[PDB]
């Protein structure tokens, strides 16, 4: 039963928004509800982040931390001397307090989220040798994140998540594919993206980079200025994160933490094809993932990049084999789940029959029992013991 009251804190991906956002529809619950909600009222403690969608995990991790404890976000300065962006973003007031004093919580994340998850808490134990160095030499101030030595997260929890990237990045044509999500979670929400709101609507908070929606600028429009900008063509991007090679780098020093669980779930919405041994979208996957992105996932290969036929099932949008935790570039190790569930490794959870927009009920399912799925994922968190006994 519960061992731990630690709050548990929810983290979107390469699209999400604030609770306020997009008029109340939920990144997390979409169509369905509230997800949060329901586990509050089920007695589990939960919190919602909103940081950058298409910034990179190392810049949405800091935005993460200033979250949770409050302040104004710090990229670091050897960092934001590297990319070219602002060192201080946007300040918050602070989720949780409690952090900076003892507190711990559960991380939940949902696709890119769960890089982001994993470099906070990597950040968060280690800090950055770079950033440290960089302050000495400079005598710049420096960021208790880039620090070492916090101990916050008990767990992390991970859902579609690309954690060796996703071959959507290699199309022709991702840009532009890429872009029409947005536009998709937009449709979802009920909001034209053809139409120059004045209300914000979705922000995808890029104040380091300066870049804000204009008047008389619809999401289109804004998308295609994006396209142009930094936040596309950079290294410091959630483009270049998202890719094979991008995630690669990130595994090479982004570790497991021995004082943390990890759990990880995977997500496939595809059928193999007998004949050409590809994989093809199930009825019921929504049709900005169905047209062009899950064939793509289905039938791409790549010999040099080692993208071979374990990678094509997907979820529409990510290739399953990259889920269950980080491999290429990867000192992690990854276990089957077994009934038990062990600290400082990957635990497999499997692979469950939803697509990557309907395991957060962004997309209908009517199958999916998703309220379930949450609470039963509550209760196993709350289960978790912040100090594990060793024995027979
Ligand atoms: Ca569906
Ligand atoms: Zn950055």
């Amino acid at each position: 039963s519960r061992a731990n009251d630690a709050p548990i804190v929810l983290l979107h991906g390469f699209t999400g928004w604030g609770r306020e956002e997009m008029f109340g529809f939920k990144y997390w619950g979409g169509v369905r509800g509230d997800i949060e909600q329901w586990l509050n009222d089920n007695g589990y403690r939960t919190y919602t982040l909103a940081v950058g969608p298409l910034s990179s995990n190392w810049d949405r991790a800091c935005e993460a931390y200033a979250q949770l404890v409050g302040g104004t976000v710090d990229y670091g300065a050897a960092h934001a001397a590297k990319h070219g962006h602002a060192r201080f973003g946007r300040t918050y007031p602070g989720l949780l307090p409690e952090l900076k004093r003892g507190g711990r919580i559960h991380i939940i994340a949902h696709s890119q989220g769960g890089q982001t998850a994993r470099m906070l808490v990597s950040l968060l134990e280690n800090g950055s040798q770079e950033e440290r160095e960089y302050a000495k030499a400079h005598n710049v101030s420096l960021s208790p994140l880039f620090e070492g030595g916090h101990h916050f997260v008990l767990s992390v929890t991970t859902i579609a998540t690309p954690h060796d990237g996703t071959t959507l990045v290699n199309m022709v044509d991702f840009t532009d594919r890429f872009f029409d999500f947005q536009k998709f979670v937009l449709k979802a929400a009920a909001v034209a993206s053809n139409v120059p709101y004045t209300s914000q609507v979705y922000d995808f908070k890029l104040d380091q980079w300066g870049l804000r929606r204009q008047p008389g600028e619809s999401f289109d429009q804004y998308f295609e200025r994006l396209k142009r900008s930094p936040v596309w063509t950079s290294t410091d991007t959630a483009r270049y994160d998202l890719s094979v090679p991008g995630a690669e780098k990130l595994n090479q020093w982004v570790k497991a933490s021995p004082n943390t669980y990890y759990l990880s779930f995977a997500t496939e919405r595809t059928y193999r094809g007998a004949l050409t041994g590809n994989y093809y979208p199930e009825l019921g996957m929504n049709a900005f993932s169905a047209v062009v992105c899950a064939p793509f996932l289905g039938s791409y290969r790549n010999a040099t990049l080692g993208i071979d036929d374990r990678w094509l099932e997907n979820d529409g949008i990510v290739n399953a084999f990259s889920m269950n935790g980080p491999k290429r570039g990867s000192t992690d190790r990854i276990v089957p789940y077994d009934g038990t569930i062990k600290k400082g490794v990957w635990n497999d959870m499997g692979t469950y029959n939803v697509d990557h927009f309907e395991v957060i009920g962004v997309d209908p399912n009517p199958l999916f029992d998703i309220r379930a799925f949450y609470l039963r994922l509550a209760e196993q968190l709350a289960s978790l013991q912040p100090h594990h006994h060793h024995h027979h």
